[PDB]
């Protein structure tokens, strides 16, 4: 059981097990929607290729593979319980959506992912990253998963851009597994169904994949030519398998 | 109690009894919203007028009515294992959307229903039939609900058009039933839930009997202001009569 | 607890407790949005200002201070049991839309509320009463908590006014309570909502302490970052000024 060093109060690592059953195997693992990299961390693939639309995740990314002791070092100054109060946390995130300096950014971004509300990722139409406080106990300096992380990204390369994009890097050899924003109960529906159409295709060139999405009439529409496999937990939960 | 030959799931035959405590004796009974049939097959009229704005129900229970065996015989042959799967259910869906023959049409619709999510009848823009793949295993081909459907028939006459035009065909002999799509907690308006108020008051000034039912909810009490109304607990359901 | 004469959506004053643990003490206290009062009605300030945009709110309000013998015996006679089926419910209902006269208004207010579905107030677009009949058992006239209401109004002004202007009157001997429509999960818009906190900041900054209630949310915990917070158990949320 590995955990992430970003939360997320999603609270989504029970799937794991029925991913893990249903994931295919070879040698590339293509993750379109890395987020907090779970699959990633739980695996053993030789390589992987790690893509998400949002660019702050991505040089967050590579900062913590290729500065990683730097990196750490810098970040846990910013645990010290001084931090843990409304007014420093606002100070912090004005800082952010002030800096121009993809580090400092970098180590500040770990800090509103952790004192933040539901460690909840959003931003406003102008671009600010927007989350309030949290109010949380006394919050985890998530140390040794930084190192797990940065020892485990040695074999993967991570980009900026979205799903399309990055579904296009796979192969022969690759294997893709999608965790897309979820279902109706920003992402549209029409990129929800490009999402499935793009994964017939690679079916049709030998190239498994498999994606995870909530359990509804739109999903089941959407998904339609995959292997359905429901997955119980708070309503139910899809594992769509594309089998060549 | 008789069974409708078409399963519905949500208004699945629970309330009747409620419905026929409180609906008053007549020689013809007009249902401006047959949908499947619960009432019309639990109910005991010299008549009956049966209408909605579906054409394929319409068409189907034409059908059922006219070519009882050709209709049951033909249908029968889509109720065997090979068809319990994804890959035929779309394949018979696209068939149907194609069709353009009624009786193979009527075939393929009850195969639809009993087949697809939850039993719904929905359409896109374009007029497709897109209600996908449903869940259930365990088949169950309604022989016995379809023959006794075509008996109860041979008293009744199946209309398509819309609400107001079925309600006036309603005479001094006549006693209407309505079961309107539901009222909020392509579609039906809040206009057309208050025009059907108004027709069911013109209809009781002229001695004619009228029952609707609907969920108990401000705007429901609003508009069936000048019925008797009760409550009947399952959140909860209102039926209102107007009597004379 | 003091009960109020009005129904306020079936009011259930279950942060009280809380509300009063909490706010602040002073010689007056400014509501900028009373309803239905249960706060003016179970609290000892020398004075209130109490306001509400509702205008037939704040006519009945006044009223029920000025006039109380006259209202509570015209306000009676509207409960006697002839008067409890749909038929007089609707006649009354199309009177009050249609009356220019504030009393007989107000008089018609009250048996609204209490005879009319879970005691809402709501208008149409012409600016109707729109509530159907509740079709309740025995309504309960409110004899006694209509004079509490009256004995207390004695040390209150009431005013028909947005947020902020009432809010305008708090002075440095004042403490302000707002209980604005709550934070999503005609209306009165998000705008609104962050406009509200920032007039609480205006305030605490000449001393004057505020207290707000809302659902705790993640829009509410922004809108309010500057104040201190005390969750309550969805969840609800005060959040207070304090000098
Ligand atoms: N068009 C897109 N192409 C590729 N990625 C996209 C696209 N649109 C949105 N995304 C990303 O997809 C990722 C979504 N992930 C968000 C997870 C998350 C929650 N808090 C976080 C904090 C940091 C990083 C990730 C998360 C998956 C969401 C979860 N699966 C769900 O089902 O709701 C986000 O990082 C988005 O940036
Ligand atoms: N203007 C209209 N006039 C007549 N009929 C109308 C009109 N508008 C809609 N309808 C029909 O009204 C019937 C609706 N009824 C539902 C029937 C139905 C649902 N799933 C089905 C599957 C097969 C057959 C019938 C149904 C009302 C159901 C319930 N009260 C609810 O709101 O869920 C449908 O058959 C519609 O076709
Ligand atoms: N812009 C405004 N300025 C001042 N007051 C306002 C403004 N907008 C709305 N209001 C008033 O704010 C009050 C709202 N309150 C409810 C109204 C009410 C309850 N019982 C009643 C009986 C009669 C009339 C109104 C009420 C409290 C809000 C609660 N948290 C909720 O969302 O349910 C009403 O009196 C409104 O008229």
């Amino acid at each position: 059981k590995n955990r992430a060093f970003l939360k997320w109060a999603g609270g989504k690592y029970p799937l794991l097990d029925d991913i893990k059953r249903h994931l295919p195997k070879g040698e590339c693992l293509v993750e379109p929607f890395v987020g907090a990299g779970s699959v990633f961390l739980n695996t053993d693939f030789s390589r992987y290729i790690l893509a998400d639309i949002n660019s702050d995740l991505i040089s967050l990314y590579n900062i913590v593979k290729m500065r990683t002791d730097e990196y750490v070092q810098a970040a846990r100054e910013l645990f010290v319980p001084e931090t843990n109060c409304a007014e420093v946390y606002y100070q912090f995130r004005e800082e952010f959506n002030k800096s121009q300096d993809p580090f400092r950014r970098a180590v500040l971004f770990l800090y509103l992912n952790r004192y933040g509300y539901n460690g909840l990722c959003r931003y406003n139409l102008r671009g600010e990253f927007n989350v309030p406080f949290g109010r949380y106990k006394k919050p985890y300096f998530p140390e040794a998963e930084l190192y797990h992380f940065a020892e485990k990204a040695q074999n993967a390369f991570f980009y900026c851009e979205s799903y399309a994009d990055s579904m296009a890097r796979a192969d022969d050899a690759s294997v893709v597994y999608c965790d897309p924003p979820y279902a109706p109960l920003s992402f549209t529906l029409e990129q929800q169904a490009h999402l499935a159409e793009i994964a017939e295709g690679l079916v049709e060139r030998h190239i498994p994949v498999l994606i995870s999405n909530h359990d509804t009439m739109l999903t089941r529409e959407w998904y339609q030519r995959a292997k359905l496999h429901v997955v119980k937990v708070k309503v139910d939960e899809l594992l769509a398998l594309y089998k060549p």
